[PDB]
């Protein structure tokens, strides 16, 4: 743990717009055992409302975050909900402030579940990929950080037990569900091998060779936060999984599916997860 | 220009929620010469509102329904948000520069109106970036393209920076270097994250070393903006207010209202600049 936190009289959660004096953290958050997150405030809120319906809470699902917060925060029974924007650095802001919240509240062994969207590798659009490993662009199982100007690597650890549980649950439940490797990229375009960005320094042939070699090593999708979430949670004593839908066969680059078809796909991770939460005391 | 764009019948701006078939891009965006951006949709919306009122002209979102980003236009100025962090900024950068190209816009100025941590300056200070560097203090944006390391020089429109300093309020305006970090906490040398593997002395050493090399503030996007724009034939500057003196602490202790006040200061300077240099029609 970070003993420097003892130096504070009050901790300001800058991006959630509240402080440790805003509530009794033990009282308000102490019962939390799950944290559902995704890059969209709308989507994660939508998932929270669905979970409140499943659990029988009728009162609206309201934002806990303060006025000028960057992130939203919801609570349904023993489940916390938050967004985290796009990319590893945004996700780390969420991760730091949420895990401090959990610690202050005395929450232990919490499960973080990322309900994201991604680009697939050799799988049809609509496919849910349960990550068996989050890996960087060089296919290395680490989150890279540069702390105080010095390079740090942090091993990526997926909750394989929960992942296998999810796979088994999926076998008993409108799409394909695949366990495979997941690429985490700091770019939506060039580093993910897209030819249709504003800047491109490689040919199609060079793109494909990069993608197949990734595929051959078992990669099934590509997104932008995985290495951050599955490395951080483990390091802070919690568990994490990625359950991501794919929006394209990286056959091409463009996301050509309609907005509504996309909305449909992006809810598929929530569908599987909601049942898993339902069967494992996420809700009363 | 990426020739691969010609292989597309339609180009989908996924994160803005429209496509090349949504508008006549030449007609709709052709007169744009400025793009003002920041991490907050609300702040940039309010800024666009302020500029429209200044120009004596409802500022409606051009971006689609399920979009991650907002997009507004007031006369010759585009406004958009970009979340937090280099990867999220790159998303905005790719899609907006592609939009500018489809519109036939050339040599456009990107202006990031941000918040940051100050090094050795008082909170509420405006820092005009004369360089954007990484956490290793290199004036480059690092990328990993097709699994291979690539470095891109960061170019700040220093001519515009000089003009802004001359133009310049209840605050100081400083020209200095700007660190872009891939984190708010550990990579910025904060002691108050959920994880911290260093001491106060190692923190200060990191920041003093940065300060000695001219750095005056620290944020999370600068190297992305100032490398990408130069490579796509455009110009870029950062105008960021400071919210804390990082040599004195990490926590943002100023009130929400005061933070909001500070965060509007870059717009005060830049807004007057835009009025003077045909950003809006006067
Ligand atoms: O193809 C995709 C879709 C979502 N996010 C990504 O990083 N890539
Ligand atoms: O210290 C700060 C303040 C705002 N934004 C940052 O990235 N860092």
């Amino acid at each position: 743990v970070n003993s420097h936190l003892s130096e504070l009289d009050e901790d300001v959660f800058h991006h959630f717009g509240f402080t440790t004096k805003s509530f009794d953290f033990k009282e308000k958050f102490g019962d939390v055992k799950f944290v559902c997150v995704c890059g969209s405030s709308g989507r994660i809120h939508n998932f929270a409302i669905s979970m409140a319906k499943l659990a029988g809470l009728a009162l609206p699902v309201e934002n806990i975050a303060g006025s000028h917060a960057r992130f939203v925060l919801y609570k349904v029974d023993h489940i916390l909900f938050a967004d985290h924007g796009m990319g590893i650095p945004s996700a780390l802001i969420m991760l730091h402030e949420v895990t401090k919240l959990l610690h202050y509240a005395g929450c232990k062994d919490v499960l973080f579940i990322r309900l994201g969207t991604s680009g697939g590798l050799g799988v049809k659009p609509g496919t849910i990929v349960l990550s068996d490993r989050c890996v960087n662009t060089k296919l290395e199982p680490y989150n890279e950080l540069c702390i105080l100007g010095k390079p740090v690597r942090r091993q990526t650890i997926v909750d394989l037990n929960t992942v296998n549980e999810l796979k088994k649950l999926s076998e008993n439940l409108e799409c394909s569900v695949v366990v495979g490797g997941t690429i985490a990229a700091n770019d939506f375009y060039e580093e993910q091998g897209r030819l249709d960005g504003s800047i491109c320094t490689f040919s199609k042939e060079e793109k494909l060779a990069f993608l197949q070699s990734a595929y051959e090593h078992g990669i099934r999708n590509m997104e932008m936060e995985g290495t951050a979430i599955t490395s951080h949670c483990y390091l802070t004593g919690h568990r994490a999984i990625l359950v991501c839908v794919t929006a394209v066969n990286r056959e091409g680059d463009q996301i050509t599916i309609s907005t509504d078809e996309f909305t449909l796909f992006a809810q598929r991770p929530g569908q599987l997860v909601g049942e898993y939460l339902k069967r494992n005391n996420g809700i009363i």
